[PDB]
């Protein structure tokens, strides 16, 4: 039984921890130095398409607070904290000739030291979205080749700063998203797709330029980093739970293969074999483009491991210019018959579905057989309601059981023979949720914007130092 | 002409300035030593009763970036500055015995050296609405009577500290709105009106007991502080003007003098003669209190000037267990025959009616022969809109032309004898503002949120600046 | 006799002054919050078009040694200092939305209070060639007439922190040479018309954008701030003397008409008469913007004075896909007869030719009727040379003859009738000297680029102040 679940259920090297991401959680985005990424100029410009016409330039203050979030992750007592780089943090300008920012690298220091005096391990994501407004402007960012390259020179960067105590890294979190809602919903940064923007052609650039991007910093860490700092290098992938609206119709069964194939195999499927998925090839055709021989050399088999980020479930059907929400060919139910596929969370997008976690870790390890995984990201959103007095507010019972169950179900994966490795709760804190703005919590910790940002435990983080503390 | 109104229009011992008060821009609510207020308490326990939950913890933080405002009223280039002191930060336990704070004292003494080094004029208020906590929860603060001495220890206090430098003073600012949303309506701090409060009743109690505390103050500066110090004191108040719905009814051109009477008179009259006016006390009859002689003998004259806060104007009419609302026998009325009094600003209960101000002064000098008046409270609120960027929002074109309409308003009044001696606008920055929390924006200096309330002048402020600059 | 010129050659009010431009001076290029400008990113892009590749991100550190040159100033002894903001200093995005820098505003405001606190008068220029890189890549900068609000944002926020103090103000300098060398040339910032730049079309564009923004900013100015502020604001354009090859020869006369109608009258006669001078029209045609009738009323007469920048004169024939360059249909003689118009200073381009500041003093006044004159660049450059000591290196004799016979040549034009107010003597220290790196020496005061920019008076410097002291 979930309620039970401790971290005496899994073995002894098991890694626990939370997560974070630099543009939702630092602010002091024009502080020491920082120059603007996408979102810095999306959300100034379009505050139309931010819920409230909020921005993170001071978000909750982890610039000059984290101090205090380091207290807190020791208080927590788990194994590790993921967080990212800002890359116009450290390179203002995005390349080279831009500048190198002392400044910034002197945070990440800091940061990095106060985890390990503590003795928790960080573990270190180079991208979360935050694509330096001055590389966008010069060339169109991920749209051109160039990024390739400029990419590459901040790994380095990085890997020679950092690499002496960061022993974890992963390029990208979550491309998918990035690619999907900057390029073909235009609802994220860059905004485009509602030149102009092409959800027909761009989307599918921008994931070519991330997984070559992706690929070249593993090529340069394992060829001029591993050996002298002997680290691990790997990526972080959205999913989602498919399953066939009807078990029968083998329509929708192939329906449902073909949405993973869509959102998870895109990625997936060209670190793995070198090229992409046979169902996108039919269906997207000549707007889907090809890698050389040399790259689909470099791209099979980069990464020492794999992190999944699970929130929630969907049922898949057949559907019936271009673009790439329609190239899918699938339509989504989340009804079996007036009978949702699990509750809602405080967003209309959740419904959990806990089975859903231990299913895309199974499909996983036995579609691409992946050795080593981590689950990056899962968690649940608080229902919005500013009404709540903070001892109210604290008692988050449903994200409390959400935890649960998930983890649960990651145990119930490993009998299943999934070899995963650590598991990390999605966010330490209460913070910016992208067109959402302040309004969606999703911290383990609370936050009151009210005064200074104030942190508080809530329940669940309560919980999760007294099952797992170590 | 109204655009071309300027400096030059009027005497040039006339006095232009700015306004704040302390709850709703200071912040550090809990730093350098301050004590709870009652705004502190209610919208911490009662946030369903603030637009957004919010509270005045950090506001626009002035605690701390004093020194920027003071050098935006540098630029800005007025004669005077209008602000408030918090009883609970110079007395935390807001009486004697409570504490005296030092650094609380140390704050205002800054400001003002402040002011006065750049040559700002400060007009002092000793009370807006923050009753210390400490006094409310020992004998119900303005319900008691002896808030009056309590009241007295703190007005003596400032005198004695900062009466060198400050030569104008007021006791009270907008009591009425104290009063009515305090324990009539139950909407502003304690929320009283549905013991549990009664409208019929404690309104006039706490009104009683605001004009003691004004007149033993008054009082007391006069026998112990004026000779020596050369100050002034005064006292300052809501107003709406009253339009008789059918200029002939003679019915309604009584209805709008009994609304008067409610409002203004029941706090001018106490001042003019020491008794409340007729109209009130046939109307309200046992209900409300009666000043013993000696009493009304302290009342009667106890003003060096007086203070107008005007917004608004209503046409009022007749009217068809107890509360102060019924009691006045008044129904208000926006429109003639589908035509409203004035258009509408930001607040659907504010209607531009600059004819008003002129109207207001000149009824007030008439009924009450006020020989020396200013002009404390005058603004307008913007349009809310989040999508509009910082130099799309800063075109303040409304307040700009209310702010042209009501100076020239006032320019008519002196003609008509009126005895003005200053005009403040409302408001400095944009603030909390109560009920409605950080939505509603009523000053002639923008406040972004979204990055350490960064503040930057609106067009009113530079036509302010140019218009009447010395 | 000109060795003799002093103070008491001049009218009372007369002004003495030297001058900086922000880039050439301050770096602390990423400092304090600054944004990039164009200089940035031509320097650091494109070194081979620097010589010795180098950039102003340390310059000579006026940034951080701004006390020193206070104290330099305040041992010279003139009465006025004319230094220029960096747009993207105190807005490093270019535009409101993108911040504003309370950093860099407090740095001028510093810079400031220094200048007045030992009685000198800042002479303040908003732009010397320092566009924002934000806004060039956002829609072209000065090629796109967005720049022309952008730009008056940028200067209300001058006129608003600092117009308290700064009463002397220029909306531009020398703009001829951005346009020519930005867009004909391609040998500045932003490098281009060696799409990709034309020079048929593209300096026509900037140049007629540059003159809006003027002219916004100026009505921006007198409606606005002058009245409060009571300063006064100008405009400061590039000179050469253009003398005819042959006396004799009314085509070499009318040649060298059309030389001073395509660099100064491009710039002058659009605020004399609103529009550009009819040999231009004629030989550019349709090539050749026109303005609207409401800005030819805004551009006419928008500036309280001028200043003039004079360095070279030349000799100027006639001529026998297009470009600014053959527009213009004259050719340029430095020789009449193997006898050069005057002799070589440092720099190849520049002969020294004394007479040339009286003729183009009294050409302007007669053109164009300016009432109210000031020089505002005049100087030399020292012969390169890294192998004097600097007892040797600080003997600038050239400089100083140099200096002597142009101020002559001032007062002479004042004779003449010109109403002269002051001349600036161009530049206070060695500086950037922009495609010419470091090699290149303007100043008065020595630097020494081997040990921290150690400033160091020339000769000419002590001749300044003992015979212009005050
Ligand atoms: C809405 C944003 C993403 C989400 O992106 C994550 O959202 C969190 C909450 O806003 C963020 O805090 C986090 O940065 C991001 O990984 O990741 C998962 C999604 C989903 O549908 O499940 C598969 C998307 C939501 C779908 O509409
Ligand atoms: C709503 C608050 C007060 C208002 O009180 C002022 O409100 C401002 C805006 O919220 C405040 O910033 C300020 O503290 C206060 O003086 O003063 C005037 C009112 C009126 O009806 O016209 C006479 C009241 C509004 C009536 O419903
Ligand atoms: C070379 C740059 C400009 C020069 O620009 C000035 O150059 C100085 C020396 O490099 C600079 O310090 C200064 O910023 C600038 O005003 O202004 C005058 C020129 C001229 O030919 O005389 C009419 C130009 C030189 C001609 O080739
Ligand atoms: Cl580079
Ligand atoms: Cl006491
Ligand atoms: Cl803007």
């Amino acid at each position: 039984d979930a309620t039970r679940i401790s971290r005496s259920d899994f073995p002894a090297d098991f890694i626990m921890g939370t997560g974070s991401s630099a543009y939702q959680i630092e602010g002091g985005a024009r502080d020491g130095g920082r120059g603007p990424s996408i979102w810095d100029t999306f959300t100034h410009r379009r505050p139309d398409m931010i819920r409230g016409g909020t921005n993170g330039d001071v978000a909750v203050d982890s610039y000059h607070l984290y101090k205090e979030d380091v207290n807190i992750l020791k208080n927590l007592g788990l194994d590790a904290y993921r967080f990212s780089i800002s890359w116009s943090r450290v390179l203002p300008g995005g390349r080279l000739s831009g500048g190198v920012n002392k400044e910034g690298i002197n945070y990440y220091n800091n940061l990095i030291d106060g985890l390990l005096a503590n003795g928790i391990k960080p573990f270190v994501t180079l991208f979360h979205w935050d694509v330096p407004q001055a590389l966008e402007d010069e060339y169109g960012g991920f749209l051109s080749p160039r990024i390739v390259d400029d990419f590459c020179e901040y790994a380095e960067l990085c890997f020679w700063e950092f690499g002496d105590r960061v022993k974890h890294w992963m390029t990208l979190n979550q491309p998918w998203t990035f690619s999907v809602h900057g390029y073909a919903t235009g609802l994220y940064a860059p905004g485009r797709g509602r030149s102009t923007g092409n959800p027909g052609t761009e989307p599918y650039w921008v994931t070519h330029h991330l997984l070559l991007a992706h690929a070249a910093a593993v090529e340069l860490y394992k060829n001029k980093f591993q050996r002298g700092q002997e680290g691990q290098i790997g990526i972080s992938h959205a999913t989602q739970w498919m399953e066939p609206w009807d078990e029968n119709s083998a329509s929708d069964v192939e329906a449902a293969a073909r949405a993973l194939d869509f959102m998870l195999g895109w990625f997936m499927e060209p670190i793995t074999s070198g090229d992409y998925p046979k169902s996108m090839k039919k269906f997207v055709g000549s707007r889907l483009p090809k890698f050389s021989p040399e790259q689909s050399k470099m791209l099979k088999g980069s990464y020492d491991f794999v992190g999944l980020n699970y929130y929630t479930a969907s049922y898949v059907t057949n559907a019936s210019n271009f673009s790439y929400n329609t190239d899918i060919h699938v339509t989504y139910e989340t009804d079996r018959n007036g009978v949702p596929i699990g509750p809602q969370s405080g967003s209309d997008w959740l419904l959990i579905y806990p089975e859903g976690i231990r299913k895309i870790l199974v499909y996983t390890k036995k579609t691409y057989n992946v050795p080593l995984i981590y689950v990056t990201e899962n968690g649940v959103d608080d229902v919005k309601n500013t009404n709540l007095t903070l001892s109210e507010a604290r008692k988050d019972s449903m994200r409390l059981k959400y935890l649960q169950d998930h983890i649960f179900n990651v145990r119930q994966a490993m009998n299943d023979g999934v070899n995963v490795k650590g598991y990390f709760a999605w966010s330490l804190l209460d913070n910016f949720e992208w067109g959402e703005g302040y309004g969606v919590r999703f911290g383990i910790i609370h936050i009151d914007y009210n005064d200074n940002f104030a942190r508080y435990p809530k329940d669940s983080a309560v919980w999760l130092m007294n099952s797992f503390h170590k």
